[PDB]
């Protein structure tokens, strides 16, 4: 039973900060490299982060670079993203995924409205 539960997005201005997390269950979470996907309206899915079993090895889009960082807890059986000098283009539905299993969503808007 693979559950991946996604937490922490919300509705935010440009510059501001998000943590995500995704708590992990029903396999052995130390042993997979953990991602996260984002979907914005009306675009298809991309790859944000990715981070190796062991944490050792980390990837970034170009788009992201600098203002993310992935990590994990493998005592928790959790992944995190940490989002900042978040921009409005970084809106999107954002997902948990590993070995075929995705986490069900959560939103991140990034919007002045003024």
């Amino acid at each position: 039973q693979v559950q991946l539960q996604e937490s922490g997005g919300g509705l935010v201005q440009p510059g501001g900060s998000l943590k995500l997390s995704c708590a992990a269950s029903g396999f052995t979470f130390s042993r997979y490299a953990m991602s996260w996907y984002r979907q914005a309206p009306g675009k298809e899915r991309e790859s944000v982060a990715r981070i190796s079993s062991g944490g050792g090895t980390i990837y970034y889009a170009d788009s992201v670079k600098g203002r993310f960082t992935i990590s994990r807890e493998d005592a928790k059986n959790t992944v995190y993203l940490q989002m900042n000098s978040l921009k409005p283009e970084d809106t999107a539905v954002y997902y948990c995924y590993v070995g075929g299993f995705w986490g069900q969503g959560t939103q991140v808007t990034v919007s002045s409205g003024g």
